[PDB]
């Protein structure tokens, strides 16, 4: 395919405003008004010879629909491309501006009596923009799982998967369909649903139209020419840096008493206000911004919290404040009892609008992952009315409501993941903060951030002035899947593979690759070196040396060795994960490590135990106050510090594999931790031993003090004197240029293997492939036939989809009849005394034996504890029958129980798909029946 008609233009807007300054934000206009422009960028990928006119050019005869207001070149473009019938891929941000590049398709559609789809990912969504564009348009029609109403209809609104169904299905519909509207495409990069977006695309006919509906995305020009390459048609991008409401970025440092405009509305980057924010650097600075804004009436706020715990200790402390709006109360809690009543009665009591109404009188609440979907949309729509004024709400939500806005304030500048604590990155940032400004409603969105780290210029202007995440695909081959692919005819895996866009940008890499690889190839073979072969064999034998005592190190720095010594005050050589010398340090003490996070985790012998460190050698901006207890995961930003730069004395978390060597000493290690200058003593002392053995600290020998004589340690130590002499022995005598010849041929040696590695990156869809090959070779030993065609087995399994793995449940069903009582075991696969527990997993490893024999992944317990022993208890007593008494068995929040009750149900019972093990299918209809009644109506629309 080819590429043309790309142009830029400008386009600028009138709004002024001081906002939280001092002065006013920008220079003013005349009107009191001010001029603020955004760009607008368009190109079109486009088919090999297609007559093309420019879309610049084009004049649209009927305007299928019309609209009020000057529209916008973002728009008008879009729809100028829809006019000429020509697939286009919209991203802005989320003015849903978009939606009347989305009106004007239909409109279009209808007007030629043709149909049309539009999907959105979620079932609550599709009835949403079912409401509104049944009051619209008029013949509209929904089709979720959930509900189905007028289908013989011209505009059908679905949830993706049902689309995915229809393509695989009776392509039925789609006959008579000529456009197809996709909301929300960002969401293809979703590890999960993102398959489904890109599949159900795959699929679709070359001859029906596309209108992708985006958030900004970076390079979307990627996707085109992937629809441009496997639809074989015209396919515009239309991207725009507009926002609906312009935006404004304070830092609130920590100390916390003044705040600075830091990014305006251009995005000018207030350098200065920056930079006397950092110099002046956590619980009540976030009351303090609290008042402040209902004060200064930036009236609702978001207040972001990156966990469920955070959310739920800062809306009540501001539970005492607000307690007004409570003539406002005079009315709240009244659509808030148009609920509590709509509930079963047992399940109507509890903890669960208990609290959650006074914050809610307070004009207040929290935002779950952990609620009830009902309480949370009262909340919702309480948040819609603006009842509520803070809502301590997390980073996460339904994907994705409607949020009042004129006020959003991060709590923080970083995320944790297990635990990075990571800084925020561009795009998080562009989403979270998204949410701020109402249009009309607000003449600025503001955006406050709780910052309470000296932090880099270019660090900040990655993440205030940043862009959003790729688009990257997320395909790969699930089983559930192949199988359809297999059965459903003219449609290959293979075909799938090479269609995907997954195998597209992999692609498009390789040129990428090539360039580069020419690039170094012309660099190696340009470092010439004398006397090559005899300064190779020199390199290669200090290289096998090197080798040798890394294995040494291996050895010494083992848990069985290394533990017995260590001690507080030990002193040790740090160099973590070999790149960040912190040189020597003094031990702290250590511990086995327990991985919380993951239950089932393994860890190497040396990634086994944490070791704290006194080290004095780290970099003095570091945000040491980040690392958390024996998890040497140490944040971006804590560095040590190199040649010229200041220091301090910090405690930090590593594993065995981070010691370079064990000294022969141990300094004095104070019991009373780093309390208020004990750490800086020790710092003294480290000043002390480093300036009194400045060429290095003595190391335990391995032999003589550590007694450690293992035959094959032995002869390690042996080969190492064999090659020291070799290596001796070398006319490299100080050659006089052995620092020369040597630095000379290890630049050619080191663009050697990093041409290796560009070489092989470079030539491998081929890499796709293997996991389909190995997926057959698996599925073949099992319910395909070896030809590859879909036998029995396969039938047990290619129609689910909702597969709790599909291939577990499809083996343990030809083979375990089991009671009443016990079957609740279906915990062990779909949350992620008496126990048969080891009749899946005697059936697991050896499915994962074949998954290790077809040369996949991994059988070894991490396959057998993929399966969760850890609340198979609990949901276990459940199928015993109070909701009030199992929330006292362990510690799961009260939302993840509408979840895997649909989701350990919906696994269940699907099972649609037309018969028969009787036994079976009525001992687990009572298995339905043993908890869908204990909270029976799940029943949630709106």
């Amino acid at each position: 395919p080819v590429l043309a008609d790309s142009f830029e233009q400008e386009a600028s807007r009138e709004v002024a405003s001081k906002g939280l300054t001092n002065s006013e934000t920008l220079q003013v206009e005349q009107d009191g008004k001010v001029r603020l422009s955004h760009q607008v960028r368009h190109q079109v990928a486009l088919p090999p010879n297609y007559d093309y006119t420019p879309i610049a050019e084009h004049k649209r005869v009927n305007e299928a629909r019309t609209y009020p207001f000057t529209l916008d070149p973002f728009q008008d473009t879009a729809i100028s491309c829809i006019d000429r019938g020509e697939s286009v891929l919209v991203s802005a941000h989320t003015s849903a501006g978009k939606t009347v590049v989305a009106e004007y398709a239909i409109a279009q559609s209808l007007k030629n009596k043709q149909r049309v789809i539009y999907t959105s990912p979620i079932k609550a969504l599709s009835n949403q923009k079912y409401r509104e564009l049944l009051a619209e348009f008029g013949d509209v029609g929904l089709m979720t799982g959930d509900i189905t109403i007028n289908p013989d209809a011209g505009c059908l609104v679905m949830t993706t998967e049902i689309l995915r169904s229809m393509l695989y299905r009776g392509s039925e519909v789609m006959r008579e369909v000529a456009w197809v509207i996709f909301d929300e495409v960002h969401y293809m990069r979703d590890k999960e649903r993102g398959v489904v977006w890109e599949e159900t695309i795959i699929l679709l006919p070359d001859k029906v139209r596309y209108v992708f509906l985006s958030a900004t995305i970076p390079n979307a020009m990627e996707f085109a020419e992937w629809i441009c390459k496997i639809h074989s048609q015209p396919c515009h991008i239309v991207y725009t840096n507009f926002r609906p409401t312009p935006l404004q970025h304070y830092l609130f440092p920590a100390h916390g008493d003044g705040i600075y405009l830091v990014v305006d509305e251009k995005s000018t980057f207030r350098e200065e206000n920056f930079q006397k924010a950092m110099a002046s650097i956590a619980k009540g600075d976030i009351y303090k911004i609290v008042k402040m804004i209902w004060k200064k009436k930036y009236n609702p706020v978001i207040v972001f919290s990156f966990s469920k715990r955070d959310c739920e200790e800062l809306a009540l402390k501001m539970s005492k404040l607000d307690f007004n709006s409570d003539d406002e109360k005079e009315a709240l809690t009244k659509i808030f009892n148009n609920a509590i009543a709509l509930l079963p009665e047992t399940d109507r009591e509890l903890p669960q609008i208990k609290h959650i109404l006074p914050l809610l009188r307070r004009g207040i609440g929290i935002h779950h992952s952990g609620l009830l979907p009902i309480l949370k949309e009262v909340i919702e729509i309480l948040f819609q009315e603006g009842f509520l004024k803070v809502l301590f709400a997390t980073e996460t939500f339904s994907i994705g409501l409607n949020m009042p806005a004129k006020t959003v304030v991060f709590t923080s500048v970083r995320k944790w993941d297990g635990q990075q604590f990571r800084w925020v990155s561009g795009g998080e940032y562009i989403q979270m903060s998204g949410r701020a400004g109402r249009r009309g409603l607000d003449d600025r969105g503001i955006v406050i951030m709780m910052i309470d780290e000296k932090m880099e210029p270019q660090v900040a202007k990655g993440m205030v002035k940043g862009q959003a995440d790729r688009l990257d695909s997320a395909f790969h081959l699930g089983y559930n899947m192949i199988l359809n692919l297999m059965r459903v005819e003219g449609i290959s895996p293979e075909f799938m593979l090479e269609h995907s866009f997954f195998q597209f940008q992999n692609v498009i890499s390789v040129p990428v690759m090539e360039k580069k690889l020419a690039e170094l190839k012309k660099d190696f073979d340009g470092i010439e070196v004398e006397d090559e072969e005899n300064v190779k064999e020199y390199h290669e034998i200090e290289q096998a040396i090197k080798g040798y005592r890394e294995d040494v190190r291996q050895v010494v720095t083992h848990p069985a060795n290394a533990l017995s010594f260590l001690q507080p005050g030990r002193l040790v050589e740090i160099s973590v994960n070999g790149k960040d010398n912190y040189g020597w340090g003094a031990v702290v003490d250590f511990a086995k490590r327990i991985n919380k996070r993951n239950p089932s985790a393994v860890y190497t012998d040396h990634e086994s135990y944490i070791v704290n460190v006194v080290v004095n050698t780290m970099y003095i901006d570091s945000p040491v106050n980040l690392l958390k207890p024996f998890n040497p995961t140490l944040p971006e930003g804590i560095r040590p510090a190199e040649e010229g730069e200041k220091s301090i004395c910090a405690v930090i978390p590593i594993t065995l594999d981070s010691i370079k060597s064990i000294g022969n000493l141990r300094l004095y290690m104070p019991k009373d931790i780093r309390a208020s200058g004990q750490k800086e003593t020790v710092g003294k002392s480290l000043r002390e031993v480093n300036r009194r053995f400045p060429d290095g600290i003595p190391v335990l020998d391995p032999v003589k003090n550590m007694k450690i004589e293992d035959e094959d340690f032995l002869k390690l130590m042996k080969k190492i004197d064999v090659l020291n002499t070799k290596l001796s022995s070398n006319p490299l005598t100080n050659s006089m240029r052995l620092e020369e010849l040597y630095g000379k041929y290890s630049r050619k040696h080191d663009l050697h293997e990093d041409m290796k590695q560009l070489k092989r990156k470079i030539s491998e869809a081929v890499i796709q492939l293997d996991d389909l090959r190995r997926r057959k070779r698996v599925l073949r030993r099992l319910g395909f036939c070896t030809p590859n065609d879909i036998i029995e087995l396969k039938g047990r399994v290619a129609c689910e989809i909702s597969s709790g793995d599909e291939l577990l449940l499809t083996e343990l069903i030809f083979n375990g009849n089991f009671n009443e009582l016990k079957p609740e075991q279906a915990a062990a696969l779909l949350s992620c005394l008496a126990e048969p527990l080891k009749a899946m997993r005697e059936i697991a490893a050896k499915i994962a034996k074949i998954m290790k024999d077809s040369k996949i992944e991994v059988v070894e317990k991490d396959y057998v504890e993929s399966f969760r022993h850890e609340l198979m208890e609990v949901v276990y007593e459940w199928c015993r029958g109070t909701f009030t008494q199992i929330c006292k068995m362990t510690d799961v929040y009260e939302g993840s129980l509408i979840r895997m009750f649909k989701r350990l149900e919906e696994l269940v019972k699907e099972l649609d798909v037309a018969t028969i093990n009787s036994s079976l299918k009525e001992k687990m209809e009572a298995v339905l029946k043993l908890i869908h009644r204990d909270i029976v109506s799940a029943g949630s629309l709106y």
